[PDB]
């Protein structure tokens, strides 16, 4: 017999693990040949689309989530490599740090606050869809410095709210132990998408 704590603690545990696993992949990704790396524009929007797509009421298993963490890690290297080659490698750690305290604070506030934030789902879902549209647009008609900057701020807001909203809904909704991987998967996609948005913002700002 589970409690709402053990369920939540297990989700946060898997989440931490996905982060580690991805980081392993990020290391390995530095060895992928140039002929096998995807364009920056495509990778960036890909993570948005996945964050929407993997946010389905379908239940997935741990094997899927950890493999997705490892392989996304590898493929997201060209992003880290780009914004570090225009602002210095220190901006990667800076972006990680901000993403970290943001998640840690908004996550905690979200998991303990009294109100039920369920009414945000439509606003949030429309927002990620708008981010995706601009991201697809960016592939065929590249945005300028101020535009990508403004975009990253919107994205920073949207996913910051998603971290708060997910930890809140994890508390309020009926979450059985079979929905543990997909909740962890979503939190991972929140984190990663918030990381990319912050990296692009601070990357551009330092050049």
């Amino acid at each position: 017999h589970e409690s709402k704590q053990s369920i939540m603690q297990r989700i946060l545990t898997v989440f931490v693990f996905t982060l580690l696993i991805a980081t392993v992949g990020l290391f390995i990704g530095q060895f992928v040949p140039v002929a096998l790396m995807l364009p920056l524009s495509i990778l960036e929007v890909a993570m948005i689309i996945l964050a929407f797509w993997m946010r389905r009421r379908k239940a997935v298993g741990y094997a899927f989530v950890y493999t997705f963490a490892f392989v996304s890690g590898i493929t997201l290297f060209p992003i880290v490599s780009h914004y570090a080659s225009i602002a210095g490698a220190y901006v990667v750690l800076e972006a990680f740090g901000s993403t970290f305290v943001i998640f840690a604070v908004l996550g905690t506030i979200g998991a303990k606050m009294k109100k039920d934030l369920s009414f945000l789902w439509s606003f949030l879902l429309v927002a990620v869809l708008a981010l995706a549209v601009v991201g697809i647009f960016n592939i065929f008609s590249p945005l300028n410095s101020a535009a990508m900057m403004a975009y990253s701020v919107i994205g920073t807001i949207v996913f910051s709210l998603y971290i708060l909203y997910d930890l809140n809904q994890i508390k309020h909704r009926h979450i059985t132990e079979d929905l543990i991987p997909v909740m962890a998967l979503s939190l991972y996609l929140d984190f990663i998408n918030l990381f990319i948005n912050l990296l692009r913002f601070f990357g551009i700002l330092s050049s």
